[PDB]
């Protein structure tokens, strides 16, 4: 591995595609080893861009606008942070000799449901969740049928719960289909777990290494706390580990996976996964030697992880305000930071409406100390307009 | 304590003068907290730049300059990196209401050795090796005899063992005085023979005086080349060494991460200098600490309380200082300077012209001297080129 100096002729060059709050902390870690820094998005001052060394406004759902970036910025690496992008461009530009980040395939495969879900489950032969696709409200409605109550239904092209509706009544298909068309859909079958982890699993040139399981709490549609580590069986821990193994392999390429599972028992279920840094991974920011960004800036850089430490019971609790402003101030920051407890604020221009404005991170004696203190610090925070 | 968005109106902008590897991670703990920062410096691309808002480039010994940019930015906070700034501006920023950090007497102080030396051992009357100041050749001579050798001159203004020399004897006066006029007046130092030396790193907040764990550190031709923590020391040492060093940085005032050095014999300590702001020796805090010494100093120079300073055991830093000129360093052989519990950081330094820190190679082990020797090792597999 060989590194230029940021701003040099020699430079390395990495194109973040996404600037969200994620996005700003692989900016940092690239910073810290003088990569040269690309924030690209949708929007101007993106948290990312803050830290980046030159930023970029697009539509990265526009293929020839990324095209015309990647172009212009000859990036070493494209590292998209979100799934709403133009994964057809990342192929061309992949088989154009671009290095994406892990690969264009696992973008690919993990932006639609169908990909993914069918690869685990049918190619891998992995316990997931007995689910149905539909293309039809007919066969929508065909396909709740045979799933029965509850269920879930989701846009085969949907995140943060978006379009997805918990179904325990035939009164809710008729909004239900349309929900999920603001065309294809599926249909799960809910499954009934203790807990749901993430299991923060990075493939690298020394393999495949995982981070002791993070556990969260969702609530409409958004992590609210996740925590680290999850207490699990060693025989349930050696299954997701299997698990994601199989999974991350299978979609290939170098980098931080988020592998999403549901553990009954000594039963582990795949649900799903990110082929980057995922959010309930906030918390190792502070509970680790490297944080689930430098782990996936390590990886993709082609550099040995070796192991990974674990501080201890932690826990990370988000500070989401729901308001309409374009100048936000927070106070009462003094009482959300003390010992064994941070506060990440990310910059956000403006917000109109529920958003993720920063995050509070606390390390305790026992796991629910490090939520309640996390909790609290996150709730201390008094977000003014 | 309340903050503001950067780019928004109601930013809370932080101003850094010197833009080094060490003001690079203040901005990086101040971006992580959405705090605007705007980063000055006497070059372009400066490390610290390449991770702010806005850079300017200008002579930060020219108090014009200063206020003309500090007008411009209109920063709440003014945070200084070096020694080499316009102090006598500084104060009056500071009486025209600006936050100089740690506050903009504790600048003019420590920016010449007799200012400082002359307040710990005269003032304070802490324990420092014995000193005389002179301005000419001659007065150096008188000096020198009334020390004694052997003993150590130094220009006043200077950093990084510049200009210095350690006089075992008569031969060396000429030339020590010369080379020292390289680097006006000086200091002559009596040697102390400590057991080793320590940065007690020392924060003032709001909460109090608050100290991380003892960093050893061996120094070689000017620069620090190990670092390591906790460094063991007796509990009467560490009681001494912390008295001192709540001593000065409450001498010197405001909120802010001082960097005491001191020498230690035994169980006795020695106050040799302090920087009213984070040191090179404690980058080891990169990898140490749940709160580096950076995140430290935005956390107490912002008004916030530090609480408290958790130390993850034995670790050390190595630093990267190669020699070369170039405008276009590479590094190779990366996957062998990282892995596990080893980490690097290589600074975005634009240039390099004979020797110069570029990087540091980080490590923990279960004994600081299994972690320096794990450091040292990563660092020199590190193959610079240029
Ligand atoms: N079959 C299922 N059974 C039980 N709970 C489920 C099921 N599918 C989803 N969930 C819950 O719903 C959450 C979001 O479901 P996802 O399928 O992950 O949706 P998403 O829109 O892709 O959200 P992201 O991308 O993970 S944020 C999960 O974290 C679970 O809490
Ligand atoms: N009186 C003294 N006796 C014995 N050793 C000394 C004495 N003064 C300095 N040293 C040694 O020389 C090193 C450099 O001295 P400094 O006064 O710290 O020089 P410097 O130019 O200010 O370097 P910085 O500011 O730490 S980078 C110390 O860290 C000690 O190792
Ligand atoms: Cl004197
Ligand atoms: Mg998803
Ligand atoms: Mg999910
Ligand atoms: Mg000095
Ligand atoms: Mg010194
Ligand atoms: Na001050």
């Amino acid at each position: 591995t060989l590194l230029g100096t940021a701003l040099r002729p020699a430079a390395t060059r990495v194109m973040l595609l996404g600037s969200g709050e994620l996005g700003k902390e692989v900016a940092i870690e690239c910073q810290r080893l003088g990569v040269e820094v690309i924030a690209v998005d949708r929007y101007a001052d993106a948290p990312a861009m803050h830290v980046a060394h030159r930023s970029h406004v697009i539509n990265m759902l526009d293929g020839d606008a990324l095209r015309r970036v990647v172009e212009l910025e000859k990036p070493h690496y494209i590292v998209p942070e979100i799934e709403a992008i133009a994964t057809d461009m990342l192929i061309q530009l992949e088989e154009e000799g671009l290095n994406v980040v892990p690969c264009a395939r696992a973008t690919k495969l993990t932006m639609n449901r169908e990909g993914i879900r069918r690869l685990a489950a049918e190619e891998l032969q992995l316990p997931t969740s007995t689910y149905r696709f539909a293309d039809s409200e007919s066969l929508f409605r065909e396909a709740v049928a045979d799933i029965g109550y509850p269920c879930i239904v989701k846009p085969v092209m949907s995140s943060s719960g978006k379009g997805q509706t918990f179904i325990r009544s035939a009164e809710q298909l008729a909004q239900a289909w349309k929900y999920a068309q603001q065309g294809r859909v599926i249909v799960e079958g809910v499954v009934k777990f203790d807990f749901e982890i993430t299991l923060l699993t990075v493939s690298a040139v020394d393999g495949v290494h995982f981070c002791a399981p993070v556990g969260h709490r969702q609530e409409d549609g958004d992590y609210r706390e996740s925590w680290q580590p999850q207490q699990m069986s060693p025989l349930a821990l050696e299954r997701a580990q299997e698990i994601a193994r199989k999974v991350v392999l299978a979609l290939g390429g170098y980098g931080l996976f988020g592998v999403e599972l549901f553990v009954c028992g000594d039963e582990v279920i795949f649900s799903e996964v990110s082929p980057r840094p995922h959010d309930t991974g906030m918390v190792t920011l502070i509970s680790q030697d490297l944080s689930e960004f430098a782990l996936h800036v390590r990886a993709f850089l082609g550099l040995p992880v070796g192991g990974i430490r674990q501080y201890g019971p932690a826990a990370s609790a988000v500070i989401l305000p729901q308001l309409t402003s374009q100048n936000v101030t927070f106070d009462n920051v003094q009482n959300a930071v003390g010992a064994d407890l941070q506060i990440r604020l990310f910059g956000k221009p403006e917000i109109d409406g529920s958003r993720r404005l920063g995050v509070a991170l606390a390390t305790a004696e026992s796991v629910v100390d490090a939520i309640e203190r996390a909790k609290h610090a996150a709730g201390q925070v008094k977000v003014q307009g």
